[PDB]
């Protein structure tokens, strides 16, 4: 699924992400839109040999299972395709862990490089919430 701006802000809401471990809707929106483009069916390889899946780009190293990832350690209990749905629970469920692991939304790269002290608010700008 492709969700649209104000589509996955109020999704992410509903979910509990808002101002989760702190950090405002905007954020998880921002972040969002640099990993997947809002798309939840987005995979990506990394260097290291794992994948990234869903809206958040969850890590099949740590975090989700694929049976592909020596290493894995699947902190989430979930199998990678499951962070694929087009029902966010999963992904979401995974990022409140991934999000209290100690460096807060660091852990997405796109987050610090492109959502990190920008005008995040902007990303719910116009949405009923
Ligand atoms: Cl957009
Ligand atoms: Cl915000
Ligand atoms: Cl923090
Ligand atoms: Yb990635
Ligand atoms: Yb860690
Ligand atoms: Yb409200």
């Amino acid at each position: 699924k492709v969700f649209g701006r104000c589509e996955l802000a109020a999704a992410m809401k509903r979910h509990g992400l808002d101002n989760y471990r702190g950090y405002s809707l905007g954020n998880w929106v921002c972040a969002a839109k640099f990993e997947s483009n809002f798309n939840t069916q987005a995979t990506n390889r990394n260097t290291d040999g794992s994948t990234d899946y869903g809206i958040l780009q969850i890590n099949s190293r740590w975090w989700c299972n694929d049976g592909r990832t020596p290493g894995s350690r699947n902190l989430c209990n979930i199998p990678c395709s499951a962070l694929l749905s087009s029902d966010i629970t999963a992904s979401v469920n995974c990022a409140k862990k991934i999000v209290s692991d100690g460096n807060g939304m660091n852990a997405w790269v796109a987050w610090r490089n492109r959502c990190k002290g920008t005008d995040v608010q902007a990303w719910i700008r116009g949405c009923r919430l």
